[PDB]
C-alpha cells in the first residue's frame, strides 16, 4: 500500500510504498477514500509541539473510507460500512474521564495520525470501538472535515452553553469559523461573524451569519455592545493576543469565551474584570464519539456544508505550503481512489 | 450620628459626627449593630481602583443591624428585623442580568460603602428589597463576615461545579480561605488546603481540611497529583501569579479554576494546555440575595464559623495599618454600640 | 370605562360601564388595545376550578396595550410604552421561589383576570414590576397570544431538556399545539406533530413540523418507534387519558414527558416502567417574566406567528359558545379600540 | 461448583452441584465471596414480571468476590482483584444510551442473576468491562449491598437534583431507606425520614436523619410544611398508593419525586396540581459504573454502612420465606467461603 510518510521532521514527505497493516482483536482495517488535512497534521510533520510524534508517521486524523476487514470479536460494525477514524484513535474506556463522558481527555488515549498511523495512506488500522459511522446521505468528501473542525466547532458551541435565541460571536471565519457559523445557526443561535477580511464577512453572511463586523475599522466589541447588548458567548478560532482581547470585551457579563485554537504562546487575561464580571474562559477541542455522531447528522441534513478543495495524496507537500503562508480557503480534503 | 468617614484618599479616616440619613420610598433605616471589614473597604479608602468612589464616603458593605423604620411601600420587613446590607446595595431588577439569577452583575447596581454610604456608622439607609435577613440563631458579629467572605466563598464553591465526593483545593487560608474550607466540607467536598504558613495549614486541618500542602517545599500540583489524582477544582483566594499557576496545574483535566481575589495586574494562561485539557477559568465574587441566604443558613446550623476579632469604630485606622502590614488572621468586625 | 364582566358563574357575561380604576404606588394604568382569550378565561367564567374567583370579575390575562399613567415609585416604564399583563399579575419577589427563577410559583401570587381584574376592558391596573414590554417590531394582536400560548409552550419546550437535533412530539395541534411546533423548530428541534384531525396535521406540516401521525388509525408510539427511534420528549397540550398514554409510550427511555393542559381528573402512570426506564413526568405552565421576553422575541423575529381571529368585546359570549363547541381554530383576540 | 438454581418458578430453589462456567474473550471468572439478596432476586424465583427469566437460573446481581482468571484480551482487571458483578451485566457500549452515560438503559443489556447466571453460586462468569473494583478498605460483606441498594439510592439522590443545604424526604426507612439517609447526609443534605414504625424512625435518627414523622400520628405533609417549608425532593423506597400521595404532597412547588420502587400497579397522579406547581416525577433505579464507583467510595470512607445479616447459601429459601413475609431488617448477604 501507498502512504505519505513523515520520515524526518520539517523534511518534505515521502510518498513511498509501505507495508499494509495487519489487524488482531477489536480492530478494523479501513480502505481510505478521503482524508482531510488541517494545521494539526502540519505540526505533526514539523515536530514542534511539547509531546512530539514517533517517526516514521502517516498523518491523518480525518481519514474516512470503507471497513474492508473486521478482526476477531468486533460485532457492532460490518464489512463495507462507511466509517471514519477521528483524532481520538483509542482511549481506555475505564478511567474516570471515560466514564464521565470525557473520553476526549483520557490520559491513555492514542491519537490517529500522530501517535499512530492515520489517514494519509490507502489503508488504516483502527480501533473498532472508536471509529464512527458516516451516515449514508453524506459524501466521503464532505464528511472528512466534520471529523475535525465540524465537531471541534460544534462541541465548542455546546460548551458556550448559549441557548436558542441567544447571540454568539464567532472570531475567524476560516476553516473553523466558516463551519461554526452554520452550526450556531442550526443550533438556534444568532451569530456575529468577526473577521479582518471583508470577503470572509461576505461568506459568513451567505452562510447565515446575522451581523458582521471587521474589527479594524471599527471597534468590534463596541459594535456588539451596541446593537445586541453584547454577545452571550464567543468562539475564537484563530486565538491570538488581539483576537482574544476582542472576544473577551464583546462578551456580556457572565458570558463564556471558548478558545478552540492551538497557538504556542501564553495569553494573558485580566483578573480583576474577570472576577468582577464572572467571565468564563474555557478550552475545547474535538469531542466525544457522541458529539461527532451529532455533528455528522447536522451535515447529513444540509444544515452545515464544508468548503472543500480536493487534492491527491501526492500534492500533500504543496498543500502544507500554502497552509504555512495561510492561503487555504476553508479545508483541503485528499482523495485516494 | 457618628461615622468613620473617608475625606481624602490614602489619608487617615475621621471618626466624627455627620448627618443621620433620611429615608424615602422602598428604603429602610438600619441601626448598625456591627460591620465587617475587608481589603475591599481599604481599597476604597486608598481610592486606588479603576472606578474610584466619590468623597466623602462612609465605607462598609458588611454592616448588619436592626431595622429602625420602614419606608413607604415596603411591606416585607418590620421594625426590629435583624438585617444586613450587602455589597450589592441595589440593582434595577429589570435588566436581563436581573431576570437570570445574576443581579450581582446588573449595570445599574449601586455598591454599599462604595458608591453609597455603608456600614461604618451608627445608622445606614438601605434599599429594602436588597437587605438580607439574618437568621435568629446567628449573632451580629458572626453574621457580618458571612456577608462577604461567606457568600463569596460559598458561591465560588458552587460555581466550581464540584459534587459531593469530589476534591477542591482552596488556595490561601486567610479571611476567605478558612471560611472557604468550612463551606467546602459542609457541601460534601474533600479539601486540599494550600498555603505558605504551616500555621494556616494547621488551622485548615482544624476546620475539616482533608489534606494540606505548602508549596514551597514541594510543589502543590504534584503533591496533588500524586495523591488524589488531581483535584476536580480550585478556589484561589489570593491571586498572585504563582498561586494561580499552581492552582492551574493541580486541577485535573476538565477542571475548573475559580478566581476570587481582585489583584490589579493581568496573569497569563497557557492557551495550548487550556484548550487541550479542557480547562475552565472563572471569576466570581459575592453572590445573589439567595446565594447569601443559603450562605447564612449554613452558619446558622453551626457548619461554618468565622474567626472574628472585635474592635470599636474608633480603632478603624489601626486596623487598616495591621491590614496593610498583613497581620489580621481571619476577620475584624467593627462594633458600634 | 367599559368591560366584559363576570357577574354570576355560568351566566352570560355583561358588557357594561364600570369604574375606570385608580392607581397607587408601584402600579401602572394600561389602556388595553387587545386581549387574548383562552380556555382559562372560560374556566374562570364558569367558576368550575378548585380555587374559584371572587365575583364580579373582569377576565383576561393576555391583555396588551399602551401605558397611560405611571404610578409613584415606578422608574423603569414610561407613558406610551407598549406593554402586557401576564397571568402572573404579581409575586412577593422575596420568597425562595422568587429568588430562584420561579416567580411563577410564588405562594403570594395574584393572577390577572382571575384573582384581580384583567384584560377584558378598556383599561386595566397592573403591577409595574410585573408588566412585560412588547417588542417594537410586533403588533398588539400578534403579541397577545404569546402572553399565554407562547410562553407556556416555549417554556414547556425548554423544560423538556431537548437540545438542537433531538426530537419532540407535540401532542395536539390547537391553540397551544400550533405555536408549540413553531417554537420547537426555532429551537433547533425536530418535531413529530400528533393529532386526530388530518387537517391539523396539514397545518403542522406548513408550520415546520417534520413528521405527522393521526394517531388514531396508526399507532403513534409505534410510528415514532420506528422511524425516529422514539422521541426525546413530548409536550402534551391537551391532556386526555389516551393522549398521555400515547405520549408516555412514544418517548424513548430517559425521556421527558412535559404536561401543559389542566384537566380535572387524575391520570395513572405505570410505576414499574417509569422506574425501569427512568421516565420523567413534569408539569409546566406559563413562565417567568424572562421566559416571556424570550418567547416574545422569537415572534418579533418572525419565527413564530399565531393564527388569530379578531372580535370586539361585545362578541365575547359568542366566542365562549364557539369555544365550548370546540370550533375555534388557533386563537381568538379581542379588539377594544 | 455449587449454586442455588431456580429450576421451576415459585418452587423452592435447589442447592445443587453445577457445571463451573468457562470464559472466552473480554470476560472474567470470579470466585464469589458474598452475594446480597433483595426483592429483585425473589421476583426472579416467582417469575412474575413482564419479561420473565430463562430457566434454570442462578440469581444474584450483588455478587462480590475475586478475579480468579482473566479471559484473552482484558487488561484493566488483574487476577486477584476484588470485584463485583452488578445488575447491569453488560450493555452494547455503542448505542446512544451507552454514549450519553445512560448504559443503565441500553436495549441490548444483559442482566446478572436474571437473564444470565449471577452470584448465588461459588463461581460467576462476567463481562470484564462491566464489573467494578471494590475499594480496598471495604469488606466483601459491606460492599455486596452497595451494588444495588447503595447505588439505586445514591443515584436516586443525584437525580432529585437537591443540593447541599436543601431538604429531602426519604420515604420508607427499610432496606433502601436506611442507606439513603446516610447518602443524603453525606451529600450535604438535610433529611426528613418518613415511616409507619417508630422502630425505623429511631434508627433513621441514629443514622443522621434531621427530623422524623410517622404518617399515623399525624399529617406528614403538613408536618413537613410546617417546620422546614416543604421538602425540595422525596425519594420513595416503598412505592404504594398512599406512600406516593404523601411524598407528592410534602414536596414544595417545583420539587421532585423520585420513585425507586418496583410495584406491579398503576398509580394516579394529579394532573392539574402537577402542572400548576411544575412538579417532577421521575423513575430511577440502579445506575452507572461511575455512579457505583462513587457510591462504593462513600462507604469506603465510612460515610454509609449497611445493616447486614449474614447467611449461607443453603438458607436462601428460608430468606425468601421471611422476605415475602417482610421480616427482614435492612439486607441479607449470603456468605460463600
Ligand atoms: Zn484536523
Ligand atoms: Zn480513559
Ligand atoms: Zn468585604
Ligand atoms: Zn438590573
Ligand atoms: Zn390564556
Ligand atoms: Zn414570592
Ligand atoms: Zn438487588
Ligand atoms: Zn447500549
Amino acid at each position: 500500500m501507498k502512504a505519505a510518510v513523515v520520515e524526518q521532521f520539517k523534511e518534505p514527505l515521502k510518498i513511498k510504498e509501505v507495508e499494509k497493516p495487519t489487524i488482531s482483536y477489536g480492530e478494523v482495517l479501513v480502505r481510505i477514500k478521503a482524508c482531510g488535512v488541517c494545521h494539526t497534521d502540519l505540526h505533526a510533520a514539523h515536530g514542534d509541539w511539547p509531546v512530539k510524534p514517533k517517526l516514521p508517521l502517516i498523518p491523518g486524523h480525518e481519514g474516512v473510507g470503507i471497513v474492508e476487514e473486521v478482526g476477531p470479536g468486533v460485532t457492532h460494525l460490518k464489512v463495507g460500512d462507511r466509517v471514519g477514524i477521528p483524532w481520538l484513535y483509542s482511549a481506555c474506556g475505564h478511567c474516570d474521564y471515560c466514564l464521565s463522558g470525557q473520553e476526549t481527555l483520557c490520559e491513555h488515549q492514542k491519537n490517529a495520525g500522530y501517535s499512530v498511523d492515520g489517514g494519509y495512506a490507502e489503508y488504516c488500522r483502527a480501533a473498532a470501538d472508536y471509529v464512527v459511522k458516516i451516515p449514508d446521505n453524506l459524501s466521503f468528501e464532505e464528511a472528512a472535515p466534520i471529523f475535525c473542525a465540524g465537531v471541534t466547532t460544534y462541541k465548542a458551541l455546546k460548551v458556550t452553553g448559549a441557548k436558542p435565541g441567544e447571540w454568539v460571536a464567532i472570531y475567524g471565519i476560516g476553516g473553523f469559523g466558516h463551519v461554526a457559523v452554520q452550526y450556531a445557526k442550526a443550533m438556534g443561535l444568532n451569530v456575529v461573524a468577526v473577521d479582518i477580511g471583508d470577503e470572509k464577512l461576505e461568506l459568513a453572511k451567505e452562510l447565515g451569519a446575522d451581523l458582521v463586523v471587521n474589527p479594524l475599522k471599527e471597534d468590534a466589541a463596541k459594535f456588539m455592545k451596541e446593537k445586541v447588548g453584547g454577545v452571550h458567548a464567543a468562539v475564537v478560532t484563530a486565538v491570538s493576543k488581539p483576537a482574544f482581547q476582542s472576544a473577551y470585551n464583546s462578551i456580556r457579563r457572565g458570558g463564556a469565551c471558548v478558545l478552540v485554537g492551538l497557538p504556542p504562546e501564553e495569553m494573558p487575561i485580566p483578573i480583576f474584570d474577570t472576577v468582577l464580571n464572572g467571565i468564563k474562559i474555557i478550552g475545547s477541542i474535538v469531542g466525544t464519539r457522541k458529539d461527532l455522531q451529532e455533528a455528522l447528522q447536522f451535515a447529513a441534513e444540509g444544515k452545515v456544508k464544508t468548503i472543500i478543495e480536493v487534492q491527491p495524496l501526492e500534492k500533500i507537500n504543496e498543500v502544507f505550503d500554502r497552509m504555512l503562508k495561510g492561503q487555504i480557503n476553508g479545508r483541503v480534503v485528499l482523495t485516494l481512489e
